[PDB]
């Protein structure tokens, strides 16, 4: 750590402390994540190897003292923050499309790799003012805010696939359209009831086997699938489309990252410059 110099203190990922840094030799201005099991230090190491433009790079991983230091590529703003400064017209359609695109091209990546992400959100999001948005965090879940959890997780599934990935894009999808969460629960009981509130209780007509699940109860009230026309009501049909086939509920259903990126809506794809100020 000693090769670092800390300038400010960019986050608490509440793994640890994030520190926007400079490297003394290199001149690198990084970001460096203050965390060790080997298990730990072995799939650290294989995230090393999963370069990906739309995946933050990962630069070093330094343990010392038995401390772990993470030192990945710095990118000046988040979705979180770009949303909420965009908040008053809203990212442009456009935007979203290319950023939505660029995530779907990451995850297609990471899950060729049989990587997946697990804890998508708008704040592990990093974009750059060239127009490039990027998944961080990554693969971190493995090695060591429920609003994007995917539903299997919240039934208990222990053995959850790519497609909880999916289901977390899906939301973040939606809220980039409507300036609002999808699905703003505030604990894993609330966080399952509005999602049933909106795409309906599931039974096994919708998710077979959805009733086995170690979680699930027959005594969950029963609410009635709203229309997405209701959900996420400026989107055109080609991206409503999309987004109810990245909800279904049956993981198995859900379209992957790789089927996603041939769906019509993304036809016009381009990619526009944001507007960002730091
Ligand atoms: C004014 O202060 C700020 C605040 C936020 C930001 C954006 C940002 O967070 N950038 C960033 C994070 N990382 C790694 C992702 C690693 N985080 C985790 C938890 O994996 C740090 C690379 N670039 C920039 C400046």
């Amino acid at each position: 750590m000693e090769n670092f110099q800390k300038v400010e203190k960019i986050g608490e990922g509440t793994y640890g402390v994030v520190y926007k840094a400079r490297n003394k030799l290199t001149g690198e201005v990084v970001a460096l994540k203050k965390i060790v099991p080997s298990t730990a230090i072995r799939e650290i190491s294989l995230l090393k190897e999963l370069n990906h433009p739309n995946i933050v790079k990962l630069l070093d991983v330094i343990h010392t003292e038995n401390k772990l230091y993470l030192v990945f590529e710095f990118l000046h703003q988040d979705l979180k923050k770009f949303m909420d400064a965009s908040a008053l017209t809203g990212i442009p359609l456009p935007l979203i499309k290319s950023y939505l695109f660029q995530l779907l091209q990451g995850l297609a990546f990471c899950h060729s790799h049989r990587v997946l992400h697990r804890d998508l959100k708008p704040q592990n999001l990093l974009i750059n003012t060239e127009g490039a948005i990027k998944l961080a965090d990554f693969g971190l879940a493995r090695a060591f805010t429920l609003w994007y959890r995917a539903p299997e997780i919240l039934l208990g599934c222990k053995y959850y696939s790519t497609a909880v990935d999916i289901w977390s894009l899906g939301c973040i999808f939606a809220e980039m359209v409507t300036r609002r969460a999808l699905f703003p629960g505030d604990s894993e009981i609330d966080q399952l009831f509005r999602i049933f509130r909106t795409l309906g209780t599931p039974d096994e007509v919708v998710w077979p086997g959805v009733t086995s699940m170690p979680d699930y109860k027959p005594s969950f009230p029963k609410w009635a699938r709203q229309d997405f026309s209701k959900v996420v009501p400026p989107l055109d049909e080609d991206g409503r489309s999309l987004l109810s086939q990245m909800l279904h509920y049956d993981p198995n259903k859900r379209i992957s990252a790789k089927a996603a990126l041939a769906h019509p809506f993304f036809q016009d794809v381009t990619k526009p410059v944001p507007h960002l100020r730091l």
